[PDB]
RNA sequence: GGGGCAGAAAAUUGG
RNA sequence: GACUUAAUGUCACGGUACCCAAUUUUCUGCCCCGG
């Protein structure tokens, strides 16, 4: 007869729905999918704000099935009373069908009451039910109910106005992934609420008679789930601050905009999102990255002048107004508003199926065995990521729940509202169903209209499992990872493909709670967890999350504990302990002294050598390749966004990783160097695509190609998946990161260009101390024979050098030397992975200045070389999406030699040496070298052989700078003083010169590759007696080059490129260091090491796609013959950097063929290459009266290769006795270093009545004439 | 009598 | 006590926001005549 108060307590968060009554309940679909939730209705006009509800039903429904289970339980009997079965069955014609029906089986048991129900005397089940009252199916006064259950509201703690939607809900997409093919079939959102301060609920349930309250109260102890959550049932006795972040981004947005540097804009908001990883101090002790040295502009994004002030004050400034907000969410929001200002400011903004009448309506008894025993199991763990993981999740101002009717970051993650990551219970379950369904071997698509209980063994076994959501302890900020796509026929970036994801730490630990309700502990599911763990040797393979293709998901499972409750015999102290819902983190801490009463551990707990569906159907699913790549050369995957947020102000730095710490609760001090597993997928992918020629399709849709089968499309998911490259060697390394720096050389001045200087800091890779990368990659049951060798092949690809790593590979960065492969790889991956040339061309020199002479006429240092102005262009290009046929492929060895001293700086360190304490300003350095071994650049020997590879073949003045203006006023810039062919090519439309075919441009990659050059013998360091190092030496003044003496007299034009002559000068600069240490001031000199001549260096080049005629010049580029070299280094017009390269060895391979490899290539073949560039030359030139045949070709018959050749010709060479002297004038007598009685001054050069400006130009351009007597 | 350049140009999402 | 349930019948713990894409292409740390 009396009340009693009921709350009910969420654990986990539960679903909430709209309220319609029951008639506009079928026009829509998401509130007839959303019974069994909790109801939500709107308190007022507006759609803003209401309150949250759960309908006595469907209590009343949970608690029907309780007291169903626990009357099955104890044989039809409750402490001493009997009941009987119950009704569940309305005819038709006498009254109506009670508004919801029943799908599922019901629990009977033997009626041994002996009695009939009827309205005086009634069981405890029968009065629950409420068979014999008088109310039913139409309301009437609340009167005339025997037992009565009220609405549950939701408990507000404190008393305020209404509640808002969005603070106690969160819109969610959820979705059903088909087994073969891997790819959504279709999606129904949902509303998610949050349990830690709106999960309490009151109510009222009226009871008016005393034989059934025994069970009643103890089937409320045992109801389990409610609305989609765990539960536990007991009885008691922000525009303002947007506006103001808009207003500050549309002022730096102008402030920009009025440098003309509106697309930096962009890069810079990406820059803010990344400063939610560092702390406010960046912005607070000032620790973003400092300018140059004696620079008036500093860095050039942060200290662009933002309406007076630098950039850095303003963020400071703006943060010391807003400090209200928290630092994360004004980096985000600062961020994604400067996304939208830039979205607008440039002229561009940037199958829902839900379940199911009339018919099949049926009642479907189920009796168990009375000698049945019933028990739950309970597992207890933890989960650990062992990659990053990935929760996918839609954009916010998409899931808002109230306005469903119908950015920055591309794709984000899943995350609490405290910021803390989360594994849903959906993606759990989904995992679950997946494994057991290989596990069982067969089952079913799930079905979503349905009227009978599907029958398969996944559907049973799940419908048993119990599962609980995850939350961390850890609130650190994502990480933003980055993606392209490649263009395979240009080989560069393709048009609109950079996105970005969000992705977490590896590391992390989540609880792990499953609960198992049955007869028997089934075999499949001990072998899915058995799967799903690690131990020693094991490793964890629960595959959650969604981007497994590229490795991203890969779970663990530790700390297993297992514990059985037993039903017939302990059911009440399972009612008592609620079954230890919510309270099961105390269950991994807790001894075995401590165990509440009638739970006992499980040891009956099968091994992993003794489960059959283990080791039959789980255990060979996905197999394991693991390697080990050995680099030895720098290597450089770019980040090009922390370069931006760190101090050094570099351009290029290496990528790193954050890994979390479980011993000690922070990441890790100190990050781990990696290649990204995105990028060695498409490194597999390209090779396997390039060897069967599948990369040439304009399309794969619906495609069954090898490359689509093997690496998915739209429609199939992958059957491979790719893990991250890890260093394993870091720590044998002293500064494992070297700072190289480049620069751009106008082919007319001979000099840097402006705005062309640049910086990159790669790791620090040695021929004799390589870095070693160890890698993994997973392959799936069902791979054919082919597949496999492709696979094969495509190791053997990476192995033998075709597909660099990395940035900057046509320079020589990430070069691949070795690839090693572990014991435990499968047998038959093991079974698949495992003289001199001379050119005899002896040029005739200039005979008439030099050869008859006893050493008494002064030269130039450098002449400029003036060709035509025609420049043939093709418009059919070569491409890089397959290897062709009739075209070659391969690699060169090759060795240089010194013929005079060379100089190549070590410009990391302006101090080197030593010697900046006693004399200041004084810049020295070292030779070339990482790791202690001295080497050349491969930057610079493809500079050199460019220039000559351009000035061969009359091509275009590839490097150029053309906004530079002449003063004596000056008609226009010297970009007009050029003819419209020597310009640079922009575009593939207008075609491509030689020059551009081979070495390539912005948007084509070029077919050849030049390599890093080691040290092999001789003798170095050329010693000088009186010098603090014996290895050093002390150079001259050497300052910019005029363009005011080439071109003067306006009607004047740009004499072509610009070379330098082969003297011995340096044995001037040699004997006077004395007289350059003194009386020059010690800012203007530098002081380096040398190495003396007669040292061999060796390098390697390789090429792809080359025609013969292409190959036959790069070969003649390389070694043009005896007495010809080349000029390379610091100091050529004092004579420094003669060197000579040799051919040893060429290699040529074809991929098409079978079983054929790389060949040898005797001389008769390259004699023929070389014979095809030389006639390629002849038709160029359009003289076709020279013969054809077997000839020797002599290369001086065209104008222009003789003119090359006599600026590149050694006079010194074979013992003939003559050495030139070339030097520079003296400007203006009484200066330093003068002859008494040679005018060699500029006064007497410069002057229009002696030397005209017309003989001026034209013995500035042809090469070797004298200058002291003047021709 | 004196030092310069010290990053520039694309892609910032589609099926 | 309305807003806000109907009572002899609620498998929604009946459904993984899933599938496809190499942060890359090009560039000699170089260099002389006048304010
Ligand atoms: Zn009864
Ligand atoms: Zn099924
Ligand atoms: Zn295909
Ligand atoms: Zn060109």
């Amino acid at each position: 007869d009396m009340n009693i108060t009921v709350e009910l307590t969420f654990f986990e968060p539960y679903r909430l729905v709209e309220w319609f009554d029951w008639d506009a309940r079928k026009k829509s679909h998401s509130a007839m999918r959303g019974q069994a939730f909790a109801q939500w209705t709107w308190k007022g006009k507006g759609r803003t704000a209401g309150k949250s509800f759960i309908t006595g039903t469907l209590v009343r429904s949970a608690v029907i099935k309780a007291v169903e289970e626990l009357l099955s339980l104890n044989n039809g009997k409750w402490e001493g009373v009997p009941c009987c079965n119950g009704s569940f069955q309305t005819d038709e014609s006498k009254g109506k069908k009670p508004s919801f029906l029943r799908k599922r089986h019901t629990l009977q048991w033997q009626a041994n009451n002996k009695n009939i129900c009827d309205k005086e005397e009634a069981c405890p089940f029968c009065i629950l039910l409420g068979r014999f009252d008088n109310a039913g199916k139409v309301h009437e006064r609340n009167k005339d109910y025997d037992i009565h259950f009220s609405n549950f509201d939701l408990d507000h703690k404190q008393e305020k106005n209404d509640l808002r939607l969005v603070d106690i809900a969160s819109g969610r997409i959820l979705n059903r992934v088909d087994f073969d093919t891997g790819k959504a079939k279709d999606y129904f959102r949902t509303w998610e609420a949050d349990y830690e301060t709106y999960g309490t609920y009151t109510g009222r349930i009226t009871l008016r008679n005393e034989h059934a309250k025994k069970l009643l109260l103890a089937s409320l102890g045992f109801v389990d789930k409610l609305c989609g959550a765990l539960c536990r049932i007991e009885v008691i006795k922000s525009e303002d601050h947007n506006d103001e972040l808009r207003k500050q981004a549309e002022v730096i947005v102008e402030a920009f905009k009025q440098n003309d540097k509106l697309e930096k804009i962009r890069i810079l908001a990406d820059a803010i999102r990344t400063l939610r990883l560092h702390g406010e101090g960046v912005i607070e002790k000032d620790e973003l990255p400092d300018g140059k040295e004696e620079r008036d502009k500093g860095h050039h994004l942060w200290d662009i002048k933002v309406q007076g002030t630098a950039l850095r004050t303003k963020l400071k400034e703006l943060w010391q107004s807003n400090k209200d907000i928290g630092w994360r969410k004004f980096t985000e929001m600062l961020g994604s508003n400067l996304y939208l200002i830039y979205k607008k400011e440039t002229g561009g903004v940037s199958t829902e199926y839900y379940s199911k009448s009339e018919g099949s309506d049926l009642f479907i008894p189920v009796t168990p065995p009375e000698g049945i025993e019933t028990k739950e199991w309970i597992i207890v763990g933890r989960l650990k990521a062992a990659t990053p993981f990935y929760f996918g999740v839609q954009q916010p101002s998409d899931s808002i729940p109230g306005k469903e009717k119908k950015e920055h970051t591309s794709f984000n993650i899943l995350l609490d509202k405290e910021n803390r990551y989360r594994i849903p219970r959906s993606a759990l379950r989904g995992a679950l169903r997946r494994d057991l369904r290989t596990a069982f071997g067969s089952g079913c698509n799930v079905s979503l209209g349905g009227q009978i209980l599907c029958n398969c063994k996944v559907c049973i076994e799940m419908r048993r499992i119990t599962l609980k959501d995850s939350v961390s302890d850890f609130s650190e900020p994502p990480e933003i990872r980055y993606r392209i796509a490649k263009n395979p026929g240009t080989a560069t970036v393709e048009d609109g493909s950079l996105f970005d994801i969000e992705v977490g730490p590896e590391g992390l630990t989540f609880p792990f709670v499953l609960r198992y309700r049955g007869h028997k502990f089934p075999e499949q599911l001990s072998s899915v967890i058995r799967y799903w763990e690690e131990n020693d040797g094991k490793n964890g393979m629960a595959w959650l999350g969604g981007l497994d293709s590229t490795g991203k998901g890969r779970f663990a499972l530790k700390d297993i504990k297992i514990f059985e409750w037993d039903l017939n015999q302990k059911i009440n102290e399972y009612i008592k302990e609620r079954g230890m819902r919510g309270k099961e983190k105390e269950l991994l801490e807790m001894g075995e002294s401590s165990l509440p009463d009638g739970l006992i551990p499980y040891k009956f707990f099968e091994e992993r050598e003794c489960l059959f569906p283990y080791k039959e159907n789980l255990k060979p699913q996905w197999s394991e390749v693991q390697y080990t790549i050995e680099v030895g050369s720098p290597l450089l995957t770019a980040d090009t966004i922390s370069a931006l947020t760190e101090p050094g102000n570099r351009d290029a730095i290496a990528y790193k990783k954050r890994v979390y710490n479980d011993g000690n609760n922070a990441i890790e001090p100190e990050p781990r160097f990696a290649v990204k597993s995105e990028t060695h997928r498409g490194i597999f992918r390209t090779a396997v695509g390039r060897r069967t020629g599948d990369l040439g399709k304009e399309d794969h849709e619906d495609c069954t190609c090898d490359m689509c089968i093997i690496f998915g499309n739209e429609h199939e998911s992958s059957k491979i998946r790719f893990e991250d490259l890890e260093l394993i060697n870091g720590n044998e390394f002293e500064k494992l990161e070297k700072h190289i720096d480049h620069v751009a050389i106008d082919r007319f001045t001979g000099g840097a260009l402006d705005k062309a200087k640049f910086d990159t800091y790669p790791l620090a890779g040695s021929p004799k101390k390589p870095l070693k990368l160890k890698g993994r990659f997973w392959i799936k049951k069902g791979f054919s024979g082919d597949h496999k060798l492709l696979i094969t092949t495509a190791l053997s690809d990476i192995r033998d050098g075709l597909y660099p790593l990395g940035s900057k590979g046509g320079v020589g960065y990430g070069w691949v030397a070795g690839i090693s492969i572990d014991d435990n790889v499968p047998d038959d991956f093991k079974e698949m992975i495992n003289g001199p040339i001379n050119n005899d061309y002896v040029h005739p020199g200039h005979q008439s200045p030099k050869q008859d002479h006893k050493n008494k006429n002064i030269y130039y240092p450098h002449y400029f070389l003036d060709s035509g102005s025609k420049v043939y262009r093709e418009k059919d290009i070569i491409t890089h999406e397959e290897f062709t046929e009739e075209l070659l492929s391969g690699k060169i060895n090759c060795k240089l030699e010194t013929l005079t001293p060379l100089i190549i700086p070590d410009t990391s360190d302006e101090n080197g040496l030593k010697l900046q304490g006693n004399k200041p300003g004084h810049k020295n350095y070292k030779f070339f070298n990482i790791n202690g071994e001295l080497m050349i650049p491969g930057s610079e020997l493809r500079g050199m052989l460019r220039t000559h590879f351009e000035a061969l073949t009359k091509s275009c003045f590839a490097i150029f700078g053309e906004d530079s203006t002449l003063s004596w006023c000056a008609s226009k810039t010297l970009g007009g003083k050029l003819d419209k062919a020597l310009h640079p090519c922009t575009g593939l439309s207008d075609g491509l010169c030689p020059g551009c075919h081979l070495f390539g441009t912005t948007d084509y990659k070029g077919r050849v590759k030049f390599g890093f050059a080691k040290y092999e013998n001789g003798p170095e360091w050329l010693i000088t007696r009186g010098n603090n190092p014996e290895r050093s030496l002390t150079l001259g003044v050497l300052e910019s080059p005029r363009p005011a003496f080439s071109i003067p007299d306006d009607e004047s034009e740009i004499p072509g490129r610009k070379f330098y002559l082969h003297h011995n000068g340096w044995r001037i600069i040699r004997q006077k260091q004395l007289e350059i240490r003194e009386t020059v001031q010690p800012e203007r000199n530098v002081t380096t090491e040398v190495m003396d001549k007669g040292n061999v260096f060796s390098f390697d080049v390789r090429f792809e796609n080359l025609r013969e005629w292409e190959l036959g010049l790069l070969l003649q580029s390389l070694d043009p013959g005896k007495n010809i070299a080349h000029k390379l280094g610091k100091g050529k017009p004092y004579g420094f950097g003669s060197v000579k390269i040799k051919i040893d060895s060429l290699h040529t391979f074809k991929i098409n063929s079978n079983n054929d490899k790389i060949k040898r290539v005797p001389q008769s073949d390259i004699r023929e290459y070389i014979n095809k560039g030389y006639q390629k030359l002849i038709e160029w030139s359009g003289n076709n009266s020279i013969q054809k045949g077997n000839v020797l070709p002599q290369w001086h018959v065209i104008p222009h290769i003789d003119k090359l050749y006599k600026l590149l010709w050694v006079p010194f060479l074979n013992d003939s006795k003559l050495e030139p002297d070339v030097r520079y004038p003296v400007l203006n007598e009484e200066s330093k270093g003068y002859i008494e009685g040679s005018d060699y001054t500029y006064k007497k050069l410069g002057d229009k009545d002696n030397l005209p400006y017309k003989t001026r130009v034209k013995g500035l351009t042809t090469p070797w004439s004298p200058w002291n007597p003047f021709q």
